[PDB]
C-alpha cells in the first residue's frame, strides 16, 4: 500500500522527505501520462505501468493492498508470504524505490504543470 511505499522510500533514499516524490515530473505521484521529463520520472512511470499490471488481478488494489516486505541494513526484501497480488505489487515497489536511489532529483521537475505538459 502507499504507506508502505512511502516507507520504501524513507528506507532507500532517507537523504529525502518522502513527498519529494509524490508530485515529481509526469509520473510521480498524480500523474499518468505524457513525456517522462527525466529518469526519475521515468522511474515513476515504469511504477505506474506496473501498477496498471497488478490491477489486472482480481481484487487487487495496489494502493491498499497491505503486502509483506522488510528493508533491512540497505536491503528492501519482498517475503515469500505475499499472494500474486502482494508479490506483484511489492515487487513494484521495490523496484521504484531502488530505482529511486539512483536517479538525479531536479528541483525544477517537482510540481510540474501535468495539464499543460503532460499531454
Ligand atoms: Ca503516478
Amino acid at each position: 500500500n502507499l504507506y508502505q511505499f512511502k516507507n520504501m522510500i524513507q528506507c532507500t533514499v532517507p537523504s529525502r522527505s518522502w513527498q519529494d516524490f509524490a508530485d515529481y515530473g509526469c509520473y510521480c505521484g498524480k500523474g499518468g501520462s505524457g513525456t517522462p521529463v527525466d529518469d526519475l520520472d521515468r522511474c515513476c512511470q515504469v511504477h505506474d505501468n506496473c501498477y496498471n499490471e497488478a490491477e489486472n488481478i482480481s481484487g487487487c488494489r495496489p494502493y491498499f493492498k497491505t503486502y509483506s516486505y522488510e528493508c533491512t541494513q540497505g536491503t528492501l526484501t519482498c517475503k515469500g508470504d505475499n499472494n500474486a497480488c502482494a508479490a506483484s505489487v511489492c515487487d513494484c515497489d521495490r523496484l521504484a524505490a531502488i530505482c529511486f536511489a539512483g536517479a538525479p532529483y531536479n528541483d525544477a521537475n517537482y510540481n510540474i504543470d501535468l495539464k499543460a505538459r503532460c499531454n
